[PDB]
């Protein structure tokens, strides 16, 4: 395969939200194999940024996803042409995102471009007034629809006041070649940043995937 | 614990789907501690059911999951007293149901009544016209919120022709007494209709439920 | 017709807000063909109602509307045989209601059994806590789906301190018998409390509604 | 008042719809408060496109909008320093819309710099397989939310071979200096491509908007 034990990431995100404009380039590697990968970001413009970056990063490649054999891995197969992907997310509070990527792979490097689009968030929101802590750990539910593959999520992110404020995410993942298509099954996430500094000018961010079937009989 | 290893399970259901009414009743068992279940329903009113019975099945008790230690049971703590739930679920092509159920506890057996109610299915889609196989094994979110928990679930149907059918549930889950709150936490299930005659008159139901925290280690 | 120019309405609603279990019975009367109605409601099980009254008015009959004669009356047109209807209401803050209602019509006098049902409310949310002072006025966007009439409002609850809170309806109306469809229109609305007494258990409620087209005029050459 | 009987309009969308990227640049005239305008739009990249033009329509500014004297104009208000907007468009069927538009006056012409993002629309449905005959005509509700103005609106597209296909459209107002807040009331509208040719590459596309009271006592 084109995809080897250890990969490196580039990317860069444009994007607005509540209007705000801003561009975000990274860098990273991760283990496509293992389901793991740390990246370090970077804010090109638009600083300081108004609003909590958590909303950020889950836009910043389910490539890295610990996929067991008898679970068809869409993403990996996918390559050496790549796939692409579609979003929405759905806040509790009447903020809604839009996000795309386009997912190229390039000698041993991924390149990511990425839009990102957020609007209606409340003013005096979680995430207009950075209350954010974290998401909590998720399960991601996949399953095919017209050809390609779908991921709804339900996600949550833990507020600094105490108590949970909810987004559900709905994804269209799209190969760019015919690929082994799974059964329903489950990705299970953790995304965490691991540190930053002020205004989130720098971050980095790692994230563990595993994909299973129902631990129940 | 007034929650023994074997239960009983009594229940009523009446409700509505497509303004059409009908009532159900059931008898079953399980295994609290080890997230089992078993029950017999019977259409009592409303035969035979022009919907598919599969948006009925998650109606018919969260004291049936296994729960580790380490993770407080906001079900079987509340016990005797017992508990209530209040859900909506909301299909992907504008069905909506809401359900709520009161769970109470003499001797041996709980006993549920509860109300279900179904508007706004499209006449020519899957829940009218009976294309479901079985929900799919899922992942539920449980998070307490305004001193009691809640749980929400990316529910979905297996259809007859290939291809889901999606359907978002949240609940509310009121204790009846005080109870230690749990942090942030999951419920995997796997709901099953073991056997049923022609137009679901009777079936057979099995639910098997486990709480947990994320299996990825922490860091 | 069996539609008269002054008709009575009798009705028993039985439903639960947040598991709490009510029931109330209403009479009035209402003037089909100039789309007013005025009724009185007693809370008969479920004293004092713990949830805001406002929530409920809307399920207390499009028959009471008044139609122009280039648009068919889907509702008027439904009698004698009658009809039903079927309504979700999915509030911002994540309260749902369901609410059913079969309407009949006997001599001079239309019976409805509505069902209502409410989940999911926010123990300090305005339903809860009572802080709703009316619905404001609305317009209903009526379209046939699948052989039947949809209507979709975006309402919204003035509040106390100010402000709105607002609820999306989604409501599927059902003839007993083949009519004539309309082509898309609109359906406007004014639902008022008129009087009510401490704790809501007699209240007089009042609905004005009338059908158009687009008040704007069509493109032309 | 800056705002005249007649003025122009000048603008530019980017965006994306399905992963496809496209640039239109448009110009017009209206008559503020009369509330009606034409304008005429071009595909500069992204030709041809590949779904249904109407879901661009309503991007392409409520200061035209014939607004009665007892109630108070949040958009003529708003000038000389202008207004941006925000807007989400949930369609029934899953598709998902962002749109955001920077509006400014210089001399007797309106700019707006517009960003629309479309995802998750069904390959099969009305918009990738351009079925939409035309929006019906809308009554907009209209209400101050943490001291902007908020609008929503029921719409529907009128689809090929009879039918309907619903869109929910939430959109936040933000004048960019302080003025006089409205009471709850409606925007009545009727949107219109007037002409356009073949794939849509030169569209006309008119508007009349009136703001008003309940009808009813
Ligand atoms: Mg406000």
């Amino acid at each position: 395969s084109v995809i080897k034990s250890d990969m490196k990431i580039k990317l860069r995100m444009e994007g607005t939200v509540n209007g705000h404009k801003f561009v975000i380039e990274g860098e990273g590697e991760g283990k496509p194999y293992e389901g793991t990968q740390t990246m370090n970001l970077k804010v090109k413009e638009g600083a300081p940024l108004p609003f909590a970056y958590d909303i950020l990063t889950t836009a910043f490649n389910r490539v890295f996803t610990k996929y067991p054999k008898d679970i068809p891995d869409y993403f990996k197969q996918s390559f050496p042409e790549g796939y692409s992907w579609e979003r929405s997310m759905t806040f509790e509070d009447g903020g809604i995102c839009t996000a795309t990527s386009d997912i190229t792979l390039e000698g041993d490097c991924f390149f990511y471009e990425i839009r990102f689009d957020g609007v209606n968030f409340p003013p005096n929101g979680p995430v207009m007034q950075k209350k954010t802590l974290k998401w909590e750990p998720s399960t991601e539910k996949m399953y095919v629809r017209d050809g390609v593959l779908m991921g709804d999520v339900n996600m949550a992110l833990l507020l600094e006041g105490g108590g949970h404020y909810r987004c559900d995410f709905k994804t269209t993942y799209k190969a760019k070649k015919g690929v082994q298509l799974p059964d329903y099954h489950f990705v299970d996430h953790r995304i965490e940043i691991l540190s930053h500094d002020k205004d989130y000018n720098n971050v980095k961010l790692y994230e563990h995937a595993v994909a299973r079937s129902s631990l129940l009989p």
